[PDB]
């Protein structure tokens, strides 16, 4: 029974010589090896059953990654378990081991505007196979965006993810957010609960800017601080953007604040190519409704040099509702992981 940092990891034999990686709210992640297959891989102990949110995190995650198969997106090898639900008190999840990711890199790295080019390609290609699965991963931030040594780039982390809900996107002014703050759309802030495909854009955008200079482009140092970051930047919200916010509270307080003025990018980015300000532009737009998509960002001059839509594949099978988890208590919503996870006993 190997343990790591204070934390046992019931994953022999088949997992062995166990290396840290990362710690989560209700999981931890660490690199093992794989006497099956030959390779060190990441193994990631989730405990979610005492908390019912952590346990519909675990679902929807794992629900979405087990359907899921493309190159940008990190994978289930394998799920080790108990094999009764009276002896499950954790759930393993087996993925494949990725040298570092983009949050570590950008502390100590300068990149090249050829490394931006192909990361954010990536990005887009992977969040064009999420999207295309009607699913929103809600949570885009370096740390989720898993390199090996030749460039290859993974989105991981999907515990916020949610099939979209367009229809039922309202919601009222400084209404609570669980994802990152500092990726945070706008829109989270005034009037929407972050459940249309425009939100991962405006997250995507924050990462080109933060591949540009190292360096977050909007650190609010809290819900509404972020806002004026935001603000501060983008300048203010024009008459067409404004009418868009219905809610009055929202409206009021923007037109409350004083006329601030747009901070061009070649500003703020002084070293950056042009092309790739044009499409940070697109993607950073107040207006979501007015916000790039994905796949028109692939098409964007930026991108010429890998942009191919014969391969950049969508998913073969949709979601079609996002799951009703919301009511389900803690022990039903331990069945279910139970069954999900069955085949790979
Ligand atoms: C605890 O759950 C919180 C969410 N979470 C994960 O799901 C997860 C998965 C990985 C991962 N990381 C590596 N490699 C990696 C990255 C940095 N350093 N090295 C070695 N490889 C493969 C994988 C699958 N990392 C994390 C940390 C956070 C974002």
């Amino acid at each position: 029974p190997e343990m790591v940092r204070g934390q046992v990891f019931d994953v022999g034999p088949r997992y062995t010589n166990l290396s840290y990686i990362g710690e989560g709210a209700y999981g931890m992640v660490c690199s093992a090896y794989d006497n099956l297959n030959k390779v060190r891989v990441a193994i990631k102990k989730i405990s979610p059953f005492e908390h019912q949110t952590y346990c519909q995190r675990t679902l929807r995650e794992i629900k979405i990654l087990l359907r899921f198969r493309h190159e940008n997106i990190i994978g289930i090898n394998d799920i080790i378990r108990a094999p009764t639900i009276e002896q499950m008190k954790d759930v393993y999840i087996v993925q494949d081991l990725m040298e570092t990711d983009l949050y570590k890199l950008l502390k100590t790295q300068h990149l090249s505007n050829d490394h931006i080019c192909y990361f954010l390609y990536q990005i887009l290609r992977g969040l064009k196979y999420i999207h295309s699965a009607n699913v929103l991963h809600r949570d885009l931030k370096p740390s989720n965006l898993l390199l090996n040594t030749t460039c290859d780039l993974k989105i991981c982390d999907f515990g916020l993810a949610r099939v979209a809900d367009p229809d039922h996107d309202h919601t009222g002014f400084l209404t609570e957010y669980v994802a990152t703050r500092w990726y945070r759309a706008p829109e989270i802030m005034l009037n929407s609960k972050g459940y249309t495909k425009s939100i991962d854009i405006w997250s995507v955008g924050c990462i080109l800017a933060e591949m540009l200079s190292n360096r977050p482009i909007f650190p609010g140092k809290h819900y509404l601080d972020q806002l004026n970051h935001i603000l501060g930047i983008l300048g203010s919200p024009s008459q067409e953007d404004l009418n868009c916010i219905i809610n009055l509270k929202a409206r009021n307080y923007l037109l409350s604040l004083p006329h601030k003025n747009k901070v061009p990018w070649n500003r703020l980015f002084p070293n950056a190519d042009s092309k790739a300000l044009d499409l940070l532009d697109k993607m950073l737009t107040f207006n979501p409704h007015k916000r790039i998509e994905v796949e028109q960002a692939l098409a964007h001059p930026y991108l010429e040099q890998y942009y191919d839509p014969s391969d950049e594949p969508i998913a073969e099978a949709p979601f079609k509702f996002d799951m009703e988890l919301d009511d389900l208590p803690k022990e039903k919503l331990k069945e279910l992981i139970f069954e999900e996870t069955a085949r790979f006993q």
